[PDB]
């Protein structure tokens, strides 16, 4: 229906406060968090993967190689997760865009211990 | 509509009576075959794949690296595609999880000599 | 509906004249340019991609390695799209096989120059 599961009473505040964008006036809302579930299964993958900081994990990396490949579709999911998983890791970004920058540098590092 | 095609007559004998699970109580039976057959189609798969063994192995080859990534809804068709797949080779597992063991060994086998 | 836009006047009287295959008597029409159309978005890619020789290349670049494991469904596509490209790039094909060939054989240079 609508109610909370994704993300706790501590992470739905920092989640309204979170903005899809850096220079926008559209805060997130448990519209997105819906919105992405239903993508999801639709590709063979449950929502709870998103109530997961793991389960978040494995969906960023299939869209993380398919962001230039995949649809529109897609780019929005790797909004939405982002920010979303950011949440469950500890990053707090204030936009989409932070999260991004923040998940992007987190995989340079990784880069110098596994080439 | 529900007639044989992708197992024999020898071959359904056999799949009645392979079950979906070591520790359980429900055989294989004709809706099997066609629940993947229809999830099949879906993914661009045509089903005709599952009555060749040589198509089997095709769709395992793509769910096989999609285990982890993929959702429940793969699951369940590499559960099928296993014992059927064992049917047209030649493995006669007892339950889909023998089924799994079998060919998990048969390609340990081929990195021995394809590393 | 049914208007021009993928393909411009030049490309529309080449299009027409493009068989769909080298012993055939349908030639290409509207009809596949949307086709086509209908089945990208459905695979979360836009179809605007088909009216950009950039965004051509990007497709027939996921469609290739799915050739085998791809269903009929992606066949189909691997068809149009390639008339299509052919047509945004430069090589004026008469039939479907002709850019198969024209795209392969482009493929194997640059392995050379990337191996
Ligand atoms: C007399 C009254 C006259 C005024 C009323 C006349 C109509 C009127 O309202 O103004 C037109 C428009 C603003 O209205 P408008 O609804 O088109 O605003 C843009 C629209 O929402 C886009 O979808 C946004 O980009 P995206 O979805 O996030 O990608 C874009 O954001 P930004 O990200 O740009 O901030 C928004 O500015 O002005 C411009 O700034 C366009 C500059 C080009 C910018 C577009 C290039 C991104
Ligand atoms: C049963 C029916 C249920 C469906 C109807 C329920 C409501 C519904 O329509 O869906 C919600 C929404 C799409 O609708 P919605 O109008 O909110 O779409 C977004 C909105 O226009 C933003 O302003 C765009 O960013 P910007 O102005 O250019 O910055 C953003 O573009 P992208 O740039 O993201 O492509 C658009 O997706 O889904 C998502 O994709 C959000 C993922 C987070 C993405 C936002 C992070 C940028
Ligand atoms: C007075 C009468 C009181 C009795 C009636 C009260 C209700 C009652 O019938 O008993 C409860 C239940 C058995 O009934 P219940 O329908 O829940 O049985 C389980 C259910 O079908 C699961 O979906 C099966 O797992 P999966 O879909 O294949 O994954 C699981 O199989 P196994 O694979 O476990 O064999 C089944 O046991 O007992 C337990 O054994 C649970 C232990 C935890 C096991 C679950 C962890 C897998
Ligand atoms: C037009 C509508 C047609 C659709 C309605 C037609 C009937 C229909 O509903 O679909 C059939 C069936 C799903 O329904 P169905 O109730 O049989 O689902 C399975 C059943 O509950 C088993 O007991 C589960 O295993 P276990 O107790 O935990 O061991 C198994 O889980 P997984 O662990 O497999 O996820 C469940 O999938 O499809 C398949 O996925 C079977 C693939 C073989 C998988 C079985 C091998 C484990
Ligand atoms: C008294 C009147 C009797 C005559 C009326 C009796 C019925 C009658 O019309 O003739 C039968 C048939 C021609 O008619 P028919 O509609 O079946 O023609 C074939 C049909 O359209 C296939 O789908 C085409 O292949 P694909 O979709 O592109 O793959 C195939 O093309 P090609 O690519 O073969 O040119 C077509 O020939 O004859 C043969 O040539 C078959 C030889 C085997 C060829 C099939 C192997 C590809
Ligand atoms: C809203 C509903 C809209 C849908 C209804 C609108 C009309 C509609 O039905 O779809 C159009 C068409 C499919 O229908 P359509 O009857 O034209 O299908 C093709 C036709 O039979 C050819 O003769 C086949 O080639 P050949 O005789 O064996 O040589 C070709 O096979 P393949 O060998 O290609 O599999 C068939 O796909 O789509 C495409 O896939 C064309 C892609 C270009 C492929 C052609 C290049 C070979
Ligand atoms: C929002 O309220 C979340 C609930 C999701 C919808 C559940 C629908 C009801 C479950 C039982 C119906 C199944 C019919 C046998
Ligand atoms: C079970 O009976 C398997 C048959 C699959 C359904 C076939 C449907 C009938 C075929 C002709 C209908 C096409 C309409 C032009
Ligand atoms: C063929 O004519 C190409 C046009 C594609 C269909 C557009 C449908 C009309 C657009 C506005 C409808 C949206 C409802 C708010």
């Amino acid at each position: 229906g609508a109610r909370a599961s994704v993300l706790s009473g501590g992470e739905l505040d920092k989640w309204e406060k979170i903005r899809l964008r850096p220079g926008g006036k559209k805060q997130y809302k448990l519209k997105h968090i819906v919105w992405a579930s239903r993508e999801l299964e639709r590709f063979a993958v449950n929502p709870g993967l998103l109530e997961t900081s793991e389960g978040c994990r494995q969906i960023l990396g299939q869209l993380q190689p398919s962001l230039q490949t995949g649809s529109e579709e897609l780019r929005s999911l790797y909004n939405t997760i982002a920010v979303l998983y950011c949440v469950h890791q500890r990053i707090d970004v204030k936009d989409t865009k932070e999260a991004l920058d923040k998940i992007e540098e987190e995989q340079n590092k990784s880069k110098k211990k596994a080439q």
